[PDB]
């Protein structure tokens, strides 16, 4: 198809990568400034896991209790406190290779980067979608909780994604950098279901867009559609909803091919209702939905 | 199960940009050598027989204008080995990694670090084509990124970005400056051979959809190793040999299938197809992880 999954380079976040140790667990921390941010379940033994009162497990912990490495050197925590879903542990030391950052929410069908770490040692990045159910297929393993998701704008770190917990089905959930799950999950060791999941409509229509730049556009047609018209066939083929927010970041790739966003949801309707009927489009019989707008502007241009 | 890449940042912390003219491409700078393709003495009435000895000798190092960011580093030597050159400078990377040069085998994967303007953009997979062609994403100015592989704390260098054919694929040198391939450095169109599939990284990938709960495409049947090979060879997959399957061990002992059971396997997927089904999310048999690929994920 001439496009895959690419990453964003992860040296400016294997810089921020620690370790944060309780007693024997061990889990990665995430140091930016003189604060480390890691996932506050590292405060539990595994029989707390199931039911943890974590303020009152808090609450006996002080700053000594607390390992933070990087490597094999100790950097002492003179603070903690918890927010949300993730403990800050503030720090004597500022990392010298903090990046410009920032720390974003982001929606469901937008890609990022994970740097895969265990034992604060990064092992891999690979770019995961959120998906609609807002899960991640990941490659975690045991020790994995605390690795970091992100994207990099113009030298600029935005950081999405921390990591918690593998739901029955394999797949990952997490938090934000404030410690706010994606999704309803929460960081007990109970049985969690992750909602039927759908198609990622705006990475969809993103990938048309791409097919179109690159030559192959047999299935553009000359109709239109609005979009609630769209939205409520598009549910009933499992595809998401499109949003306002999901219309403007079409906006580039409309303008570069000149297709209007409803036009090509029209399109996309088609091929819904239609199937495609033995063709292809970027050579796959099916339509991919893990490459955002973004992506496709990144690896075209 | 995702293709997943080495983490970049020991080899962002070596890309430069080198300008001659106007032409800029990346180099990699390691301890006080600078290394980047030759072309990027090359102009326009240069690209179509370009007589790399000719061009050099006319150059003087202040021809060649290399930054590391901002800084200029000021070359103090120059020489071509291969297709590569190599700039000494007068300043040492402090952040040169341990790090080797090797040449990689045809179907061995590797990531790429893709740069433009010696800055880093992004990092993926690819493996070596068996017809010595890289599936690459590498624009304008990618020239001089570098593939690798990380072995402890030691950086495998195995790859640097020269050229793309008119298929939408790549090609490039080792860091000695010889081309994978049968490729060469002149701007003209040129064909690889025709490509194969990596027979031993399929296997490795249908052990990894075993391991993650993908069973529907096993079999009972079972087949020696020369009729396996026969098949194979009728499908352009390349051959499997005794290194492989003693390779694939370590898959076959974790999910409790031989070997050559999972090669009966893969002859029904080639000779009936996969009905629709997709296997970790493809329709089609993917090639391009190895056998350590696989594991060191699972
Ligand atoms: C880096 O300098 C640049 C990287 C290229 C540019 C687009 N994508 C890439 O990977 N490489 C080049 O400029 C080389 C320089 C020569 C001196 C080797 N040229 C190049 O890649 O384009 C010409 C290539 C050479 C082999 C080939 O078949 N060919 C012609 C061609 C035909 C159709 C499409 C196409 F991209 C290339
Ligand atoms: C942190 O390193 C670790 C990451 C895990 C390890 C394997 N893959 C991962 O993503 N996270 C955990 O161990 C969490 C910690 C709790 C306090 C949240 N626990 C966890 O993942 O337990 C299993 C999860 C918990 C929610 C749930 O429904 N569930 C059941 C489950 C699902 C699949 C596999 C499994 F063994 C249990």
């Amino acid at each position: 198809s001439g496009f895959r999954k690419m990453a964003f380079p992860s040296g400016k976040v294997e810089g921020c990568m620690v370790q944060v140790t309780c007693g024997t667990t061990t889990l990665n921390g995430l140091w930016l400034d003189d604060v480390v941010y890691c996932p506050r379940h590292v405060i539990c033994t595994s029989e707390d896991m199931l039911n943890p009162n974590y303020e009152d497990l808090l609450i006996r912990k002080s700053n000594h209790n607390f390992l933070v490495q990087a490597g094999n050197v100790q950097l002492r925590v003179i603070g903690h406190s918890m927010q949300n879903c993730v403990l800050k542990l503030k720090v004597d030391t500022a990392n010298p290779k903090t990046p410009k950052y920032k720390f974003v929410r982001i929606q469901p069908g937008q890609t990022f980067s994970v740097l895969a770490c265990y034992n604060g040692s990064p092992s891999g990045v690979y770019q995961c979608a959120m998906r609609p159910n807002f899960t991640i297929k990941g490659s975690f393993l045991n020790g994995s909780c605390g690795s970091v998701g992100f994207n990099i704008d113009y030298d600029c770190v935005s950081f999405c994604y921390m990591h918690h917990m593998e739901l029955p089905t394999g797949v990952h959930a997490g938090t934000d950098l404030e410690g706010n799950f994606y999704g309803p999950f929460v960081d007990r060791q109970t049985a969690q279901a992750a909602g039927t999941d759908t198609t990622i409509t705006v990475n969809v229509l993103a990938w048309l867009y791409a097919a179109v730049i690159n030559g192959d556009r047999w299935f553009l047609n000359r109709f239109t559609t609005t979009l609630n018209d769209f939205n409520l066939v598009a549910m009933k083929y499992n595809y998401e909803p499109l949003t306002q927010d999901h219309v403007d970041i079409l906006g580039p790739l409309s303008a570069q091919t000149g297709i209007a966003v409803l036009d090509m949801c029209a399109s996309l309707k088609e091929l819904l209702q239609n199937g495609m009927n033995g063709r292809t489009i970027l050579g796959s019989a099916l339509l991919e939905d893990e490459f955002t707008p973004f992506d496709v502007v990144r690896q075209c241009s």
